[PDB]
């Protein structure tokens, strides 16, 4: 045989860079998926991750309560939490033992996977009790915010879409929705009457993940690196897998 | 200047008139929100609301459990109302100890949004086990109730609908879900092949709200007052903000 | 991170005190003033910034 | 350049000897810190360390309770160990249900610095009720025990000095308190009128650190070791950092 690269016969060789550009293409196809991250990141450096993956469009729609940190098996204060929400609701509505609650996010992180089109991406960012704008009179039910998303890359390659706000504010009391659209450059519509009832599908297929990790360390080591995930750390770091055209 | 209100030049005037009608009318516009509510009532006085927030169709669908009263950092016999759950199932298949379980719903009230077209409201009134009408074999999946929903009105403008049933009888257990589409007097289908996904997406991008308030009064004072919501108390008493030419 | 760890610290002195006497032992969390005890100042007179 | 370690070019070299010489003067300078440790070692093989640091003078003075072993987050015996100090107090004055409680100390060792001046070493070794020598009326308020401290040594350095007493018995039941005055070779009497307020404020500017360790192991590797402290284990072996003209 050929002696490994040196000439056109490293079959092995591109068999390789093949494995990798078929994976980072399948994902682009209306057959692939397209998946978004929020991060709502804790004052304890602990930060809670809501993944969904799904065909054709995918989205997250969390209430001011769910965001805020929950340590499974240990003590809460599930009681002044009760109280803390009430005074969120509403100035001097709550009875709560303390001025900020700890279980408030500081910042959130929406990251999308590189098979979105950023010009599709929606978040609904609202107040505690879950209205857009100040009054649903005058709620838009969304913002178009994809022209905030940054490129997540590595090796020149595209790997994920990062939207990063802080909360570090009093006032800083939200509930959150976002939605992208998976990639179609086709004139062929994945909801005309053909394929409606697959994108209905697709609503029920969508796989959720939820869990809070103790540190960002864990979360790059022990969620982002195994799963080949896009992430922007707090030192402004990227990670991911370049895989287009590439051994 | 002239004098404020003695002449057309009351500019101050016409732009506060103008403010509040933009408000009513971009609400019944297909950019704007249609809104549901579902006022679970307990024996103790409290009131659980469930309200979605969101574009183009809105609705909400809870188990027989997720109605049950839950009160956040206190006892809710928890092991107990296990048993009552089997019993409410089949009958005498718990070995519950109590006749009647106070966590049990008193009433609901349904609220829509004035941008919600009635003729759109469905209604799936479930037994504990969520079958719509006793075997799913001849079961409707639901019923069309909007004839029944009263106009929540102020100053003669209509600010939401009311669809208010007792649940007063030992026998009435129910799982429930209800829907409505946002109001469209246009031949522009918010769900043809141009804008399908958008109505997708409006599915990721709902928001959520819950809370069990202690009284219908805190109910009036820090739910429905704030956010100029409609409303209808025990009374027959109307809540709510007339927007539509007024100043 | 403990969230029971101070964000911050103030100091203040009634306006009876002189300043230029204001003496702050800032220790490392096994309560030694720079780094090492053979090295250590015990103090640094931070009137200065008050 | 000259090459290394052949000449008395090696600037390197001189200024690494002179910054160790320096860190070991200044601590004799009356600029510099005098320390002193109080280790009580328990049955359970744990370590109480108690640190004071200060200017000029310094020292630890403890109750027989505060020298008892407190296991922070765990269950300590907290009523029976108050009705065991009823019983050191006075013979048969406690309700205690043990004959020896494994909170006793079983042996001291004090270690100062070597900025320490050893004749001006005091020790008030009390009874349980704090009292120096069995009665008030005939008590010396302390003994000057420095001709007992051993030098701890590293390479023929002084490092620190030691005194060490085992409490075997079940009538060694003490509170304790010592006391250093740092190295002064010149006349200038640094409690003289000139800096007698320095002296004061060093009183408030002493800084304490208490901390009780699983092992004399872990004492040895995470508080005696990375602070550069001298300390003599059970197996005579001595520890500590030789400074005076060395690399
Ligand atoms: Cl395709
Ligand atoms: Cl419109
Ligand atoms: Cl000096």
């Amino acid at each position: 045989a050929d002696v490994a690269g040196t000439s056109n016969r490293d079959f092995r060789g591109r068999e390789q860079r093949l494995f990798n550009s078929e994976q980072y293409n399948y994902n682009n196809s209306l057959n692939g998926e397209v998946s978004v991250w929020v991060y709502a990141y804790y004052s304890d450096g602990s930060v809670l991750v809501i993944n969904k993956n799904s065909q054709y469009k995918v989205g997250i729609s969390e209430t001011f309560k769910a965001l805020k940190e929950y340590r499974e098996g240990q003590h809460n204060d599930s009681y002044d939490e009760y109280e803390v929400n009430q005074s969120i609701y509403y100035p001097n509505g709550g009875d709560a033992r303390k001025f900020h609650s700890n279980a408030k996010p500081r910042a959130i992180q929406i990251i999308f996977s590189p098979s979105v089109n950023v010009r599709t991406i929606k978040m609904a960012k609202g107040n505690a009790v879950s209205v857009p704008d100040e009054y649903l009179q005058r709620s838009h039910p969304w913002e178009a915010t994809g022209i905030k998303y940054r490129k997540i890359k590595r090796d020149g390659e595209i790997v994920g879409y990062s939207h990063y706000f802080e909360l570090p504010h009093e006032y800083n009391s939200i509930s959150l929705a976002v939605s992208g659209v998976h990639k179609n450059p086709s004139s062929y519509n994945v909801g005309s009457a053909h394929n409606v009832m697959d994108v209905f599908q697709s609503c029920d297929l969508a796989l959720r993940f939820c869990n809070r990790y103790w540190a960002e360390l864990e979360l790059v080591n022990h969620y982002i690196s195994p799963n080949a995930y896009p992430y922007l750390d707090i030192n402004n770091h990227s990670y991911g897998v370049a895989l287009s055209n590439r051994q």
